[PDB]
């Protein structure tokens, strides 16, 4: 029917409906840290969020996103691989039912607890619909979470989780800064990819770093309590809401490191 990530909805299912899936850049990948090159070609990452404007956090079915005001250049990625600036318009998360799961990229066939999305779109194209149909239309920069000592920064959202339980509710989420999510290291890894859920159009630049950050097991164990389902329906928690390792055909992961 609609697509989730359950036994008859899940990924293997997609392709029936976005026949994208099984395309020549689809996301999340392994990556493979010895056969990624170093490219002393890209240029600095420039991570500018100190003018980010939160709006609000929303249950969308799938996850859970805390929104911006994208409507001017407050809180923009550059750099990197990219050409031009691209403005955050949201972040989210994908996660497990264990800590030994939850990331869409792994690295060496590792798998995180949770991995974190920053969504951005190029503003060259005006709009975020206009970008996703484009090949560099949207900067996705992914950060890793695994469990050990908590995130400070990550606390005000798993305490508001609780008033977004179900699909569809969301709440005000003002003055949020998403600066308090990010490791300290910038190095990353990047390559040409799609959007890791329907309609997983091939649209992304992805930017994903390499230090992870480390949230508690009380953070992601909140996670855990959010619901797939709307108010009033068989209640199945939201967890594993990952899109496993797709082919990495015809493309090559690039290091900004050595
Ligand atoms: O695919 C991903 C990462 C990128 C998500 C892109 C979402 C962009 C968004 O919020 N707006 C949008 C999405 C599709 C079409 C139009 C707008 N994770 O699952
Ligand atoms: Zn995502």
């Amino acid at each position: 029917h609609h697509w989730g990530y359950g036994k008859h909805n899940g990924p293997e299912h997609w392709h029936k409906d976005f026949p994208i899936a099984k395309g020549e850049r689809q996301s999340p990948v392994d990556i493979d840290t010895h056969t990624a090159k170093y490219d002393p070609s890209l240029k600095p990452l420039s991570v500018s969020y100190d003018q980010a404007t939160s709006l609000r956090i929303l249950n969308n079915g799938h996850s859970f996103q805390v929104t911006f005001d994208d409507s001017q250049d407050k809180a923009v990625l550059k750099g990197g691989p990219l050409d031009g600036t691209y403005r955050l318009l949201q972040f989210h998360f994908h996660w497990g039912s264990l800590d030994g799961q939850g990331s869409e990229h792994t690295v060496d066939k590792k798998k995180y607890a949770a991995e974190l999305h920053l969504v951005h779109w190029n503003t060259k194209y005006g709009d975020v619909g206009k970008a996703v149909q484009q090949p560099d239309g949207l900067a996705v920069l992914g950060i890793f979470l695994k469990v050990g000592s908590a995130k400070p920064g990550l606390q005000k959202v798993v305490d508001v989780l609780d008033s977004i339980k179900t699909e569809g509710k969301s709440a005000d989420f003002t003055n949020f800064d998403p600066r308090g999510l990010l490791p300290e290291s910038l190095d990353y890894w990047t390559y040409p990819g799609s959007l890791t859920t329907p309609p997983l159009a091939e649209c992304v630049t992805w930017i994903v770093l390499k230090e992870p950050i480390s949230v508690s097991s009380e953070q992601v164990l909140k996670f855990r309590k959010l619901n797939f389902n709307g108010e009033g329906e068989p209640e199945e928690l939201m967890v594993d809401n990952w899109r496993p390792a797709q082919p990495l055909k015809n493309r090559q992961i690039k290091a900004s490191f050595k």
